[PDB]
């Protein structure tokens, strides 16, 4: 499936390229520049574990998603990939534990040592 692909075909995107944060843009977004640091992000996500279980969807509770992007608000897998991002785009990101919630987990739903898959869509951003 959808995890499976990226494994196969995704870029690595981390500074270190250690295979933690691995990608595929789905379709490509209208938007001309990624946003900055501090910027405030609005998204939609889809969220499973390795083996294709959904744990989470902002889509479950038609509800966008927001943080400002690069301040730690997330995990780094997600400051990391939506930094890359375009308005408009949907990616697919593949999170190795290190990239993600480690060995803590986010207990019950999300067990130690997981990778995660997301899709991500970038609905829109504004200016810090
Ligand atoms: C099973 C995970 C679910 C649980 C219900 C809320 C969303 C959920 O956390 C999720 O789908 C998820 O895994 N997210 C949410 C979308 C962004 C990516 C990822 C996330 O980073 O969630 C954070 C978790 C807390 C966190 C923050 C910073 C970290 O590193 C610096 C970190 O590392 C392990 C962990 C998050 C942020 C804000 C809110 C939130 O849940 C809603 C709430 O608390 O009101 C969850």
């Amino acid at each position: 499936g959808a995890p499976a692909t990226v494994t196969e075909q995704g870029e690595d995107i981390t500074s270190k390229k250690d295979r933690g944060v691995l990608k595929i843009v789905k379709r490509v977004g209208n938007g001309e520049e990624t946003p900055m640091i501090g910027d405030k992000v609005y998204v939609h996500y889809k969220g499973k574990l390795s083996n294709g279980k959904k744990f989470d969807s902002s889509h479950d509770r038609n509800e966008p998603f927001v943080f400002s992007l690069g301040k730690g608000q997330v995990i780094k897998a997600w400051d990391i990939g939506v930094a890359t991002m375009k308005k408009g785009e949907i990616c697919h990101l593949l999170c190795k534990p290190e990239y993600a919630y480690g060995s803590a987990g986010s207990l019950p739903k999300i067990p130690s040592n997981a990778t995660l898959f997301f899709e991500i869509e970038l609905l829109d951003f504004k200016g810090e």
